[PDB]
């Protein structure tokens, strides 16, 4: 129990309600990148030079579970093993054993000023209510205010709302035998809503995002495969 419990609930529920809705039929969402089971879509949104482009990606990763995926996405001790867009980060506050507040600076992209971000990062399990309701593991990373990290004059403060949402499919093997990682697949939906917090050139933001989101999703998912391949399956 902590002062951000209701905000956590709010963000989790929003993501379970809206982030899992199909965008495939919406004229405003475009398939920007596809590779293997990975599809990255974007809706181009610019409001008075504030480029908000909502981003949504789906992926299907063999040999890993949603619990595993969300653990490696959330766990700060393995962050630098896969993250490539950050200059530095540190934990500002531990709120609960599944919830922390992180301050991070991003690598500068010319010609825009450097961005920093201040966000609550929470990992949650959403129980299946019925058999056939998928169990869902989710990590929500969303900007919050914290007195220890006011606006500074060195960076533009971005605001983020990101979720990594995972459901795991197990194909029953032949009879009474072990479920191997060949029999498991993690369905991922990744969404990112980023307000750069200030003016940025749209064409540059868009080129970066189109390169960087796909790069992250391949690298991060391959990483989870690599770290887990030897291990017993954590469902
Ligand atoms: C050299 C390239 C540097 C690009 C950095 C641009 C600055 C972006 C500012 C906010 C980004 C927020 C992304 C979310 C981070 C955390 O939830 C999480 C844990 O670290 N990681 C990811 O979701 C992993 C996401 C990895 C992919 C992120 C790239 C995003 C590129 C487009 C965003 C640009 C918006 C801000 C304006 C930057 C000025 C050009």
């Amino acid at each position: 129990t902590h002062r951000f419990v209701q905000k956590v609930e709010e963000m989790v529920q929003n993501h379970m309600t809206y982030s899992l809705q199909d965008v495939g039929g919406d004229a405003n969402w475009q398939l920007v990148v596809e590779e293997g089971e990975m599809k990255v879509y974007r809706r181009e949104v610019e409001e008075n030079g504030i480029v908000l482009d909502p981003l949504k990606a789906t992926h299907a990763v063999k040999g890993v579970t949603g619990h595993e995926v969300c653990n490696y996405f959330w766990n700060v001790d393995v962050r630098n093993d896969w993250e490539t867009t950050i200059e530095n980060f540190h934990v500002v506050e531990t709120l609960a054993d599944n919830a922390i507040i992180i301050y991070q600076t991003h690598k500068r992209v010319w010609p825009a000023s450097q961005r920093d971000v201040l966000y609550l990062s929470v990992i949650r399990k959403i129980p299946a209510l019925t058999e056939n309701d998928p169990e869902t593991w989710i990590v929500c990373n969303f900007s919050v205010d914290h007195d220890s990290a006011p606006l500074n004059n060195r960076c533009v403060r971005a605001k983020i709302n990101v979720a990594m949402i995972c459901q795991t499919l197990v194909s029953p093997p032949e009879g009474n035998q072990e479920i191997s990682r060949d029999n498991i697949l993690c369905k991922i939906t990744y969404v990112a809503n980023v307000n750069p917090g200030g003016w940025a050139p749209a064409s540059v933001l868009r080129a970066v995002a189109k390169r960087e989101y796909p790069k992250f999703l391949k690298r991060f998912t391959s990483y989870v495969q690599e770290k887990t391949a030897g291990k017993p399956i954590l469902f």
